[PDB]
């Protein structure tokens, strides 16, 4: 590999990696709300709506499905299934917001300047921000605008998600080595898929910087959550939302 890159060849996926790629892609497509017809099926949140009580209410009433779809995505990855229960929980809690944010970001529309949540609710920066996210909204929107020129396909989005999922640095993990090895497997297949796609200069390095940003979005959301349960009541939070962000 290192030798091949030296010569200047950009290795494309092996047959082994194409299998992994098909698996991850299908896992994402099956659990991606509203499939590919999301634009027609989206409804714009009334300009008047939107910590703003009602805005927060709308978002939190649909976060349960969004969350379980992330779990559904992970369940369809055999590597994820090989991990012990404790690690599975830790990986899910860790990447949940990161992946949900990605899925919202990739559905940014310059025309309306909105993101689409769960493929059905189109919101502006101001609305998402006032409904509880604060600056996390700015971060997700900036990412979305930024990603439009990356022209990511379902496979690329799927692989980003898999890389986020398999983070061996989540506190409390037991299977550090194994999870890192899983991630390396995804990263390699990812880079090979990107060579095959032939996008844009320094594409791969630029994409990896997005991984870091999604990381940040997850972390700031944790802080936002602490700010929220100081304001909003506790009864305003759905049970699964509480389980994941504790
Ligand atoms: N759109 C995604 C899922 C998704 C659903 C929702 I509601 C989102 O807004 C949030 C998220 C966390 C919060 O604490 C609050 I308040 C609002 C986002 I960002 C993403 C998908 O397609 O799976």
């Amino acid at each position: 590999e290192e030798l091949q890159k030296s010569i200047g060849h950009k290795p494309e996926p092996t047959d082994e990696e194409w299998e992994l790629i098909k698996t991850v892609t299908e896992a994402h497509v099956a659990t991606n709300a509203q499939g590919s017809h999301w634009k027609q099926k989206r409804k714009f949140l009334p300009e008047d709506i939107g910590v703003d009580l009602e805005a927060f209410s709308h978002f939190t009433k649909i976060i349960t499905p969004a969350i379980t779809r992330v779990v559904d995505f992970a369940k369809k990855l055999p590597m994820f299934c090989e991990l012990p229960c404790e690690d599975q929980i830790i990986l899910l809690k860790g990447c949940c917001m990161e992946i949900m944010s990605l899925r919202a970001a990739v559905r940014y529309d310059p025309e309306s300047e909105t993101l689409t949540l769960n493929g059905e609710m189109a919101v502006t920066r101001g609305q998402l921000k006032n409904g509880g996210l604060g600056v996390v909204s700015d971060a997700i929107f900036d990412l979305g605008m930024s990603l439009s020129s990356f022209n990511l396909d379902d496979t690329e989005v799927a692989l980003l998600q898999a890389v986020l999922l398999m983070s061996s640095d989540r506190p409390g993990l037991a299977c550090v080595e194994r999870i890192e090895k899983y991630q390396d497997s995804f990263l390699l297949a990812f880079e090979h898929y990107i060579n095959y796609r032939k996008h844009v200069t320094h594409f791969w390095p630029k994409l990896l910087m997005k991984v870091t940003d999604l990381r940040m979005i997850g972390a700031c959301h944790a802080s936002r959550f602490l700010h929220m349960k100081v304001e909003c009541p506790t009864e305003l939070f759905p049970p699964l939302f509480l389980e994941v962000f504790e």
